[PDB]
């Protein structure tokens, strides 16, 4: 299994979770973050500011997934949070060593 | 050593955090999370829903540990967030490559 | 690449923010936690409290950066962010699979 780390633009956030949705993809966390940087008419992070605030509120989505759906759930992704400005974000696939389900006790194998 | 991502009901903290506190554990950082998908009466993610929500405010656990007591927090977790309900969670372990104390700019020993 | 995660003090955050900007750093997502333990006048977590609570708000920083540069900002943090005091937060470096940029359904090469 991996896990896949996308921060988009928060209004994109629906059609990302109903694409996943059709995927078979059922489980899904949104932290709510502040973005740095890469933003429209800036080309500078930081900026001092005093006054002005320098971020831009984004999503950030997390969800495990095996080995196989990997491609389908980026290439997925891509294609609903995808505008083509500049503020898109990435997405990052981290590697899973357990997965436990709580209620059970019950281990997946981390490997498919 | 190894991190553990525990998204659990929210109402378990408490007793979750306790228990740690007694296996030695020092050190948490919860993050407050929109849960979606697995809850009792509904059967779908996504669901459209246009004046009702379709996320489960949730809690996630942050840890991380040495790898010989990695099976004794998990073993705690799931004994003190289990309802046996759905909606209980999963715990996730990743593998930490560095560990650094910003105090002291001392590193730890990531294999222990 | 890596994939750093410093929860540090939430004042430092600027002078960190700043530091990193000038070593060529661009992107950076910031999440506002609840930390728990290692807090001056406590020496204990949980507490029960009551009336009180047990927590210090904390700010997590997240970047994913080349392997080459990793020293760099870990020695970056340490310095912006460390007081010598009791709360000073950690670094986690992680492993990095895959990094996608959304906008144009790019890769990068995550060796790097």
């Amino acid at each position: 299994m991996k896990k896949i780390d996308a921060i988009i633009k928060p209004f994109k956030l629906d059609d990302v979770r109903e694409a996943l949705a059709e995927v078979g993809i059922t489980g899904m966390t949104v932290t709510e973050v502040k973005g740095f940087g890469r933003q429209k008419g800036h080309t500078e992070l930081y900026r001092g500011a005093e006054y002005m605030v320098d971020f831009l509120p984004k999503v950030k989505i997390e969800i495990v997934v095996p080995d196989d759906i990997v491609d389908t759930c980026v290439d997925t992704i891509i294609r609903t949070a995808q505008t083509g400005k500049i503020g898109d974000g990435k997405i990052f696939v981290f590697d899973v060593a357990r997965v436990i389900r709580i209620r059970t006790g019950e281990e997946d194998d981390a490997a498919i």
